This record gives structure tokens, C-alpha cells and sequence, in this order.
């Protein structure tokens, strides 16, 4: 029993974190085989191609623990700098680089000076920011998921926006969202609530033994989405209904039946009650996160 | 900016998790140097001394990854079984065993069949349970804190109570709370809210840039505790006031000034507002957790 925000065990990523210094700029890098990946703004409205052509391999100081790694080559891929080093990381896990969709979750290993400090779960918001916890020196920290000892890296942290939320790239250096890597005040689009995740979390609550929010009503998909629009929820698609199939089958509660519960919760509030220890509707658990953590029997 | 429930990086503990099997009972163990620690109920109203004297070293099957470890000795310390193995764990971190006080927090590495599955933060509740997330097979999972690469183990998981909360021991096998390791329905005492942690979390909110809940009033310690009793909060001691000193100094808000805010929040609710993304008052962040994660400048 129970339900917590749960991160993946971080050890496979801890062994890859290094420190990258250029001039007086120091941030984190990711050491996989004989390449270190880090935000290209370590070399700093900039012209990065002009700035990088003025660089030499010996301008980059890469430190793994108390060992200095020698840079033997460098290149830029979109917004990530790639530093070839003379030593392959002996702790490289099996890994992939993946670009995720909004609404998906991942674990963040927050790092400072190449040293891991903590791990927590994030969701990619519909507006392509994350609501992280990051201080100065955290840039280059990565987000990841793990499946059968393969690490799928999906996020590298690049900047905190003026609103205090966070923006970054995939590990091939492409930003999520419309952002660019320059120190200008940039604004994200208006955010929305991840409806399919809220529904997954309601199923988690039922699996854990809580039913107070259920009702005898059902709704059509179209009528539910009219309420969704009113409360700044993302539209629920038939694909979302399909992905909730397994949780619906396990609990015996049809998806559109759970939508009628969510509709009632949106229109009336919780009236002083909690769900899985929360007084608001939680949207940073995917259906996959629920299946991963909750019992396979209700 | 930001504030998340943040676990310690788990890699140093991941390298210590093993599987212990006796008969048809399998749970997790902790492999440090040449000793494996696990809940003694793996050998199962039992008489453990009588049950253990009937055991042989070869009755214990210890598996680290896909490698079997040979047990060369066994003993019982309170409610933990200690299995001497023929191989010292080459990944043993620097470590200590510590017994924590209620109100303190720790990271839990949830494990199944000796394989880590996820990491999350817990607090030891005033009634000596934890509100964990655990399924069948999780017993033997451990809780820990990390300071400068030393792992302080403080919890080993032994059982889920009928209410769905969790009970366990320190790593020397002494239960937290009044519980015993037998499969009987046991009840915890009534729980209370960890007042000093709620205050720490309000300071976290101020550091992060949120002030809406402050007021111009102060309170005496005695008058605050009269309100605390009314709302099932733990009494605030002068020691608690002292430990909040650093956060009070950083924010410029006297502790008894923040108590007046908490009093107003308890008596009036939040009136539709949130604090650090929560619609209820959070009590599983210690003052230390706040200093660790939040900026050192407001
Ligand atoms: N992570 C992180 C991090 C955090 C702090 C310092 C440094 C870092 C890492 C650090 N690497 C980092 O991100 N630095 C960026 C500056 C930067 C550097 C390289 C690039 Cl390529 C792009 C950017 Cl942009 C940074 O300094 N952002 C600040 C951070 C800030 O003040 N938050 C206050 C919000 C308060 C929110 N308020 C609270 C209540 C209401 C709102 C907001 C900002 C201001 C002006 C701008 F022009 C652009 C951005
Ligand atoms: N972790 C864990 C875990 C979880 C499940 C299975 C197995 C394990 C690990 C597993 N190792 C474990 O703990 N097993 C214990 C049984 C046990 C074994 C060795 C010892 Cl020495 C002591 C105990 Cl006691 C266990 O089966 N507890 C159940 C678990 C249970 O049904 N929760 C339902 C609560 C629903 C809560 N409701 C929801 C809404 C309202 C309340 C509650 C219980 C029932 C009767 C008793 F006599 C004592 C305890």
C-alpha cells in the first residue's frame, strides 16, 4: 500500500556525472563512453559557431571525481557541446537518448560541480517547461527513465526562466518548447493540466483502497472535454482512453465513468477531503507510473 | 528556484542490495563488508531462538545479482538476522548505523528480489510508522541519509500494518515504536503533525519567493502551543525554535512571527491558495532538508 512520487534508482547515472569548466564558467556534463555532453553555453546574445571556432581542446577542463580527463576533440550538436576525451567511462550503463512528449515523467539527478546532490520526479509540462528544483550550478543536470537496466536520457537542464520554472534540451541538444540558449527573459506559453495523468492518479487511489470520489454517473467523451476546457485541462483523446484501458480493467471502473468522477471533482472541489494525501488533483503521474508502483490487484 | 521532495542519490546503497531466501520465503538483505543484514522473519507467533537453532548455514540462499554468496555463519541481533558470507562486498560505501528520532526524514530504496525499483523520501511519524509505498516482497528494503559520501542507514522495512502504513527497525534490529515481528494485527498510536517541519516548510516557501501567508502578528510560545493542541500538532519546544534559527535569520522572520502565520493558517485554512504547490500544510521536510535544498540567499 501507499503511493509516493517515486524516482528511478540513480546509481547508473551518478557514475556518468562530471564537471566541465571553460574560463570561469563551470557546469555539469554527462560522460558516456569517450564523450562528455554538456550545455554549449559553457563556452560563453552569442554567436556560438563564432565562439567555438576560437576554442582549443585545452580550453576545456573536464573533471571526473578528482581525476582530470583530457579533451581530444570537440563539436557542437544543436545546443549541446560534445567533448571527446581520451578515456572511455568504465561505468557507462546501457543507454539510449530519447525525446519525450509533454505529459511524460522522468527522474532528475540534480548535480553541482559534477557531484550528485539529490533525485526527484518531474513531468514535462504541456508548455514544455518543468517545475524543477534547481540552484545556480545545476545546469547540465540530466533527466532520465530506466527500463531493465537501460537508461533512457531525455532531458538536460539549461536554464531557469524568470518565472522560476525550468527549460532544457534532449540529449541531442534540441530544446523542448520554443526556447533558445541566451540570457534573455523568455516566457513559456500558458500551461494546462495533464488530464490523462489526473485520471491515472484517480485509478491509483482506487487501487490503494479509496473510493469516496466515485459516482454512479458516466459521461460522453465530448461532454467531458467541454468541462475540461472550462477548467484549463488538456482535451482527453481516444488514445488517452485506450492507454488507461489496463487500469480500467483492473479496477472495474470504465474510463468514462472515472471521467464523470473527475467532472464532479472539478465542479465541486473535494469538500475538505484528500486523495492519496493531496488536497488538489495531481497530474504528474502517468498511467505507466501508476502501473509501475501500485499493486497489480486492487 | 523550486521545491520538491528530494531523495539522496541511491547508487551507494544500490550496490549493497541482495536477495535472501530461506525455504519459500524471499526478501531483501543489505550486504556490507562480509555480512548480510535482513529481517529475521525470513526464517519463518514464532519463537525465533528455537527456529534459528534448527537452521544450518546452507539453509540460507543469498544472491547478489546472478552470483550466489556462500553463508559461513549466522546470528540474530534483536529483530535482524546477520549472515556472514565468504566474500566482502567490493562496493561497500563508508557507512554508519543510526537510530533516528521521530520527525526526521530519510530516503527509502524500495527493492524487490534484491533489485532496486525506486527511491522516495519518508519521515518517521510521531507514532513511529512511516507512510511508505511498499508491495509484497519489499521487506528488507532500507532507509538512509547521506553526508559527504557516508551512508547513515536508519531503517529496515519489516511489515505493513492493517492500516497500510509501515513499520520497521533500525539496522541493529530494534523496532521503531511498540511493534513486534509477528503476523498479528498491530495498531499504531494516534499520529500528530510535525510542527517544526511545517514551520521549516513555510520558511522554504518564503525563500522561494512566496509571502502571502505572513502577517504582522507575533505569538508567545505558550499561546501557540494551545492552538497546536487544538489541531493535533506536536508541541513546539524551545529546542525546535533554536533549530529554526538559521532559517529565521536568512529570511528576517522571527520564529514566533512564523508561528503566528501558522496559527492563522490553521484557524482559517488557505482560502483556495497553495503553498509550494500544496493545498495542505506539509510536515515531511525537516529544517535540515530545507537548508539542503533551498537557496542560501532569499
Ligand atoms: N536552474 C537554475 C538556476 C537558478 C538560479 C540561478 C542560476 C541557475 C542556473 C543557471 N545556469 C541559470 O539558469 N542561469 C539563468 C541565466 C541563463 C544562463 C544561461 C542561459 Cl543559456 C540562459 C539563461 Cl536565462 C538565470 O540566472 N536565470 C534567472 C534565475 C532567477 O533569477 N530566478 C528567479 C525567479 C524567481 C521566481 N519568482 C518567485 C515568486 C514569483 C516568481 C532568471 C532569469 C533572469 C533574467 C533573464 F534574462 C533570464 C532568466
Ligand atoms: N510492505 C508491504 C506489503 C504489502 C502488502 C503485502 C505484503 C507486504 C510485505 C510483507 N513482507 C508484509 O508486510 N506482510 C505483512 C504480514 C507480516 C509478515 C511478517 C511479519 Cl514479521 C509481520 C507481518 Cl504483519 C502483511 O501482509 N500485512 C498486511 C498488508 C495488507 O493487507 N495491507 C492492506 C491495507 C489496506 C489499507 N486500507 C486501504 C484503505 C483503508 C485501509 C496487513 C496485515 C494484515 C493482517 C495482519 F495480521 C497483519 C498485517
Amino acid at each position: 500500500s501507499g503511493f509516493r512520487k517515486m524516482a528511478f534508482p540513480s546509481g547508473k547515472v551518478e557514475g556518468c556525472m562530471v564537471q566541465v569548466t571553460c574560463g570561469t564558467t563551470t557546469l555539469n556534463g554527462l560522460w558516456l563512453d569517450d564523450v562528455v555532453y554538456c550545455p554549449r553555453h559553457v563556452i560563453c546574445n552569442p554567436n556560438y559557431e563564432d565562439l567555438l571556432i576560437r576554442k582549443s581542446n585545452h580550453n576545456f577542463l573536464v573533471q571526473a571525481g578528482n581525476v582530470q580527463l583530457r579533451v581530444i576533440g570537440h563539436s557542437m550538436q544543436n545546443c549541446v557541446l560534445k567533448l571527446k576525451v581520451d578515456t572511455a567511462n568504465p561505468k557507462t550503463p546501457k543507454y539510449k537518448f530519447v525525446r519525450i512528449q509533454p505529459g511524460q515523467t522522468f527522474s532528475v539527478l540534480a548535480c553541482y560541480n559534477g557531484s550528485p546532490s539529490g533525485v526527484y520526479q518531474c513531468a514535462m509540462r504541456p508548455n514544455f517547461t518543468i517545475k524543477g528544483s534547481f540552484l545556480n550550478g545545476s545546469c547540465g543536470s540530466v533527466g532520465f527513465n530506466i527500463d531493465y537496466d537501460c537508461v533512457s536520457f531525455c532531458y538536460m537542464h539549461h536554464m531557469e526562466l524568470p518565472t522560476g520554472v525550468h527549460a532544457g534540451t534532449d540529449l541531442e541538444g534540441n530544446f523542448y518548447g520554443p526556447f533558445v540558449d541566451r540570457q534573455t527573459a523568455q516566457a513559456a506559453g500558458t500551461d494546462t493540466t495533464i488530464t490523462v495523468n489526473v485520471l491515472a492518479w484517480l485509478y491509483a487511489a482506487v487501487i490503494n483502497g479509496d473510493r469516496w470520489f466515485l459516482n454512479r454517473f458516466t459521461t460522453t467523451l465530448n461532454d467531458f472535454n467541454l468541462v475540461a476546457m472550462k477548467y484549463n485541462y488538456e482535451p482527453l483523446t481516444q488514445d488517452h482512453v485506450d492507454i488507461l484501458g489496463p487500469l480500467s480493467a483492473q479496477t472495474g471502473i470504465a474510463v468514462l465513468d472515472m471521467c464523470a468522477s473527475l467532472k464532479e471533482l472539478l465542479q465541486n472541489g473535494m469538500n475538505g477531503r484528500t486523495i492519496l494525501g493531496s488536497a488538489l488533483l495531481e497530474d504528474e503521474f502517468t498511467p505507466f507510473d501508476v502501473v509501475r508502483q501500485c499493486s497489480g490487484v486492487t
